[PDB]
């Protein structure tokens, strides 16, 4: 089984024990660690943070004692230009420039592959996205024909049915990618103005859910139905939770809200909490496991957060193995309890143990 784990460079700037650098990562925890994110500048792949070369080194050092560990560099994100990615994929000139720039950059900085995290191609760039993936794979094939270990090509794909329908040609890009990480979190499941778990495993109670596609099971089944081999499918599991400010004494799935939850001390973003922030939050809170959805939420005062814990990620790993998928993907290592402030990496270690069947 694959255990694909993301590291985010901006996590270095977090205060106190939130500060996360690649040397805090257990070199044996994951089979693949993906560094997020790299830039596209002048139609070339390039660094993003000022100390990216150094952090690259800290990350790829981890393979010294661990030769099986593979690393990829992720390009894209949600604070990208996105028009830039479309320009590179649509403009043939920019496309050849980017594709040619990638293998030497990766070899120079010690990465074993590239990860595409374009969010999102859209209706206009579905075909350009397919072309980009095909020609990227072709250049990787050419670069290593003289008996070199071939560069890997992966892609993080949305788990949202609408985005999947408008953005991806699944059966075509699946034959070129080494694996597909399906982002089975950030689901916009709940009715508007209402609490909902952002990463439920199953639909759960039928009349308590606005639609059928806003759950992990549906997204995995759909991507399989569209022609993605199970052996190339890596199911994403979040080490973060989605939070809401309650508007009433109702604390269940479906309760009214006035907006996003209060930002955590370390990540400082309304509506989201890192898992260690959630561990701090759990002191004094009540945890209810959503019966049909197999994931927990925790409530305290006017605060509601749907998250994943050790039991729920064990359940999700059992799901992916029953489906015979390639493994699990984790977003993100720096959002797990990496310093063990509440052992270390509790959620990712739970995923890793659960991946070891029986
Ligand atoms: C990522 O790449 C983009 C594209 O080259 C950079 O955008 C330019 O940044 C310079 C410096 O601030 C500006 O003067 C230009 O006007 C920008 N051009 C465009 C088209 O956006 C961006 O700075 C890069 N980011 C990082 C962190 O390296
Ligand atoms: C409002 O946030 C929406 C963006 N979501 C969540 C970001 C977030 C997490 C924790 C905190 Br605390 C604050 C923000 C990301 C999640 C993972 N991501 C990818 N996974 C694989 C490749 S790209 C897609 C977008
Ligand atoms: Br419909
Ligand atoms: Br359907």
């Amino acid at each position: 089984y694959k255990l694909v784990c993301y590291y985010t460079s901006w996590s270095q700037y977090r205060e106190g024990d939130g500060s996360c650098f690649p040397d805090a990562l257990d070199r044996f925890l994951c089979t693949h660690i993906i560094y997020s994110f790299a830039n596209i500048s002048n139609d070339h792949i390039d660094t993003w943070e000022w100390n990216d070369v150094t952090l690259y080194g800290m990350l790829n050092t981890l393979k010294n004692r661990n030769p099986n560990l593979k690393t990829l560099l992720s390009v894209g994100g949600w604070n990208f230009g996105s028009q830039r990615f479309s320009k590179i994929a649509s403009n043939t000139q920019s496309r050849r420039t980017f594709i040619k720039s990638v293998p030497p950059f990766l070899r120079t900085h010690g990465f074993d592959g590239l990860d595409l995290a374009w969010l999102y191609p859209g209706r206009r760039d579905k075909q350009h996205f397919t072309t980009l993936i095909k020609e990227m794979k072709a250049e990787f094939i050419k670069e290593a024909q003289p008996g070199k270990k071939q560069l890997l090509l992966s892609a993080a794909l949305s788990a949202g049915k609408v985005t999947i329908d408008s953005s991806y040609d699944i059966a075509k890009i699946s034959q070129h990618l080494d694996f597909i990480s399906i982002m089975t979190y950030d689901f916009h499941g709940a009715w508007r103005g209402t609490t909902g778990h952002h990463s439920p495993l199953f639909r759960g109670q039928e009349d308590a859910s606005p639609d059928r596609f806003s759950n992990t099971d549906y997204a995995v089944g759909y991507m399989l139905r569209l022609g993605a081999p199970a052996s190339k499918l890596v199911m994403g599991i979040p080490t973060f939770g989605r939070s809401f400010t309650l508007a009433s004494s109702e604390t269940g799935v479906g309760a009214p809200i006035s907006g996003p939850g209060i930002p955590g001390r370390f990540t400082k973003e309304a509506g989201t909490l890192a898992y260690y922030e959630i561990c701090d939050f759990l002191r004094g809170a009540t945890v209810h496991r959503i019966l049909g959805q197999q994931v927990p939420y925790a409530t305290k005062g006017n605060q509601w957060v749907g998250y994943d814990d050790q039991e729920s990620v064990k359940s999700k790993v059992q799901y992916l193995k029953d489906r015979q998928l390639a493994g699990a993907m984790v977003w993100a290592l720096d959002l797990d309890d990496f310093q063990g402030s509440f052992l270390r990496f509790p959620l990712t270690n739970a995923i890793k143990d659960a991946l070891a069947a029986t």
